[PDB]
């Protein structure tokens, strides 16, 4: 009965992107640990969509490049999702695609060359890697989270994907654990839906949750970074952790994630339909460019806007948990933020005319 794939320009519609805006005068920058993108894969990718094709650059860091593996499970279905999505819906930025060795460096040194590119000069960053945050070194920590920091100094909002392994983000210890970097307060962090669209309204929208084998939204209190005054109306709860401890709540936003209402695709040149967190920063990343070009001026730094706008700039998810180590429903959804889905699906054009 519900649809079982979506274009991209279906969720947008969904979503009330504002129309008429497409990211011209904008540039998106990608990061990249691995894989590839091919001409053809996008070519057909965007004549079969109906949208005019991108334009993309491939950049080399830390001497990593653009370099297709060719299976569609690979990390080719991770860089053909980001620009796909993001391009489908920003169709008139240009995309900076950002190819770094799979290392605390090279993950680094992508973000602070995108950040500071001079030549390319994105407003906006979309990730879509990561880990658990204590599976990261404190040093490294801390550097990203400066990169981040200097991002908002200079105008450039960084968006992430917060994980594909519900609240336990794929480390069994008996403690709950969110994804960095969409744990930074920098970040603008991104969760997952399941979306029902219909008649291009949203008929329904839920946690993405389809149990241990098949993926849940990332979410839940940071235990390294502290509760953000930004974030002290929202009703964060503490860790579910044995101290109870307070910290940056994740998400902050969330859109549809689900494999099983997942994006129609082409990766490695084959049709499929995939999900995760992973489309939804390059889904947003586009809202964003929309928004600078109307605007007349990047938005930069979101986050802490984002908490003080009218609620009912959101579509509010109260339904469904991302849990999947144990049936505890850690965390779950509910009025307002949660940390499952942050504030919601953002309504675009509501957005939009909240910032003008
Ligand atoms: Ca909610």
């Amino acid at each position: 009965a519900a649809p079982t794939a979506y274009t991209p320009l279906d969720v947008a519609q969904a979503y009330q992107f504002p129309e008429g805006l497409d990211g011209q005068g904008q540039c998106i920058a990608i990061i990249e640990l691995g894989g590839g993108y091919d001409e053809a894969s996008l070519a057909q990718y965007f004549a079969s969509l109906g949208v005019p094709a991108p334009q993309v650059v491939s950049v080399s860091v830390d001497g990593a490049s653009n370099q297709p593996t060719g299976d569609p499970s690979g990390p080719d279905g991770e860089v053909e999702l980001d620009i796909e999505v993001a391009g489908a819906l920003a169709p008139g930025a240009k995309f900076a695609v950002y190819f770094a060795p799979n290392t605390d460096a090279g993950f680094l040194d992508a973000i602070t060359t995108a950040i500071h590119d001079p030549t390319l000069k994105p407003s906006v960053v979309s990730i879509s890697w990561g880990g658990p945050e204590d599976s990261w070194t404190s040093a490294a920590i801390a550097a990203m989270n400066r990169a981040f920091l200097d991002a908002a100094a200079l105008g450039v909002t960084v968006l992430a994907a917060a994980g594909d392994s519900g609240s336990t983000d794929g480390e069994q210890d008996g403690l709950y654990h969110v994804d960095f970097p969409a744990a930074s307060p920098y970040v603008l962090a991104c969760g997952g839906t399941r979306l029902v669209a219909s008649g291009g309204r949203i008929a329904q929208e839920t946690v993405w949750n389809d149990g241990p084998d098949g993926g849940a939204t990332g979410g839940g209190v940071s235990r390294i970074f502290p509760l953000p005054a930004w974030q002290e109306h929202a009703n964060v709860p503490p860790s579910a952790n044995p101290g109870a401890s307070s910290g940056r709540g994740v998400p902050d936003l969330a859109g549809n994630a689900d494999p099983a209402t997942g994006y129609e695709v082409v990766i490695d040149g084959e049709a499929t339909v995939i999900g995760g967190t992973s489309a939804v920063a390059p889904l947003f990343a586009a809202l964003v460019a929309r928004i600078n070009q109307k605007l007349g001026k990047a938005v930069g730094y979101l986050n802490p806007t984002l908490y003080q706008l009218p609620a009912d700039v959101f579509h509010d998810i109260t339904e469904g948990n991302n849990d999947i180590a144990n049936r505890a429903q850690i965390y779950q959804a509910g009025p307002g933020w949660d940390p499952c889905t942050g504030l919601g699906s953002p309504i675009g054009v509501r957005l939009l005319q909240a910032l003008l």
